[PDB]
DNA sequence: GGTAGACCTGGACGC
DNA sequence: GCGTCCA
DNA sequence: GTCTACC
């Protein structure tokens, strides 16, 4: 009853709801597409993960978003906390208009877009963001989902437990620069980019300024943001588009790896003009990002997601 | 400047 | 069952 | 995918 995951039948008196269509916004659609590896269904069409250093559950009906969260008396979220929620989702952009303007302008996004309705960009946490996707260079989305996991328990505060998980918040800089992190990493799988997360923890704390340079790349223009970022080990332009994309706000970043490479090939039949090369490089791939760019205007990164995440889906 | 190859790891094929 | 793929 | 050796 009052204890393990949390359902909206089980425990109604907790939960609270956010006006949200699923046509802007589709929880299975965005939470498990390779944005944020940190979410799991522990319950059918119920989500549960860490958010603004709490735990929550998520699910939704066809107009609102239930939420609940974990902490004092077991208690329904406050409009303070439900805000933090709608900031995490970004609700105040409206997916309505964004899929008509690039349905205008794309027959293709239009006839794919119909059946993919409510995916958006999350605006991640820059840190987590970063050794995220640090951990996600030539790797599959279910063993990065597993490294990440592993990283957080192992370096990351201790949260609540519900049923048989222990919830972890991410790990701080200070922690992923200790001493033997990366022996540790080593064991716990995480490969060749163990060493990655621990040189870029020691870069952005001691060459770079701290945690203020990456929140500082907020402010930044998109173009500053991905040079500073690809400084890092282990961050190139793929990595650091998707931070740029997900984490500090420039939405017309547009992550270019094998998947768009397909779709651009086989839905636009797309070739590089001007590079030099006929396949991906990194010629080819910063001129197939610009052509997304020039398709889909400002927002190009998060028409991408839409795309990208219908992509996985089959 | 613009390539090739190696690289931790493990679920997928494919013979 | 194993070696090559591939994310 | 990122990084490094190399024409
Ligand atoms: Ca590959």
């Amino acid at each position: 009853g009052s204890e393990g995951h949390r359902t909206l039948a089980s425990t109604p008196a907790l939960w609270a709801s956010i006006p949200c269509p699923r046509s802007e916004l589709r929880l299975d659609l965005v939470l498990p597409s390779g944005q944020s590896f940190r979410w799991r269904e522990q319950s059918p069409a119920h989500w549960s993960g860490v958010l603004a250093d709490q735990v929550w559950t998520l699910t939704q009906t066809e107009e609102q978003l239930h939420c609940t969260v974990y902490r004092s008396q077991a208690s329904r979220p406050t409009p303070d906390e439900l805000e933090a929620v709608r900031k995490y989702f970004q609700l105040d952009v409206t997916l309505a208009q964004l899929y008509h303007h690039w349905g205008s302008v794309d027959s293709h996004f239009q006839e794919v877009a119909q059946k993919f309705q409510g995916v958006r960009l999350l605006r991640q946490d820059p840190i987590e963001c970063l050794f995220s996707f640090i951990c996600s260079s030539n790797n599959n989305i279910a063993r990065i989902t597993g490294m990440v996991e592993r990283l957080c328990q192992a370096f990351g505060p201790r949260l609540i437990q519900l049923d048989d998980v222990t919830y972890h918040g991410f790990p701080s800089l200070q922690a992923l620069a200790g001493p033997e992190v990366e022996a540790h990493l080593r064991k716990l799988g995480l490969g060749y980019r163990a060493r990655y997360v621990s040189a870029s923890a020691r870069a952005i704390l001691e060459e770079q300024g701290g945690l203020a340079w990456l929140q500082q790349l907020r402010e930044s223009s998109y173009e500053e943001a991905h040079k500073a970022l690809c400084i890092l080990p282990g961050v190139g332009t793929k990595v650091a588009d998707c931070i740029c994309l997900m984490a500090l706000d420039k939405p017309q970043a547009v992550p270019v790896e094998v998947h768009m490479w397909h779709i651009a090939q086989r839905d636009y039949s797309w070739h590089p003009t001007t590079s030099q090369a006929k396949g991906p490089s990194p010629q080819t791939n910063k001129e197939l990002g610009n052509f997304f760019r020039s398709l889909w205007g400002p927002y190009a990164g998060w028409a991408q997601a839409v795309l990208f995440s219908a992509d996985l889906r089959q």
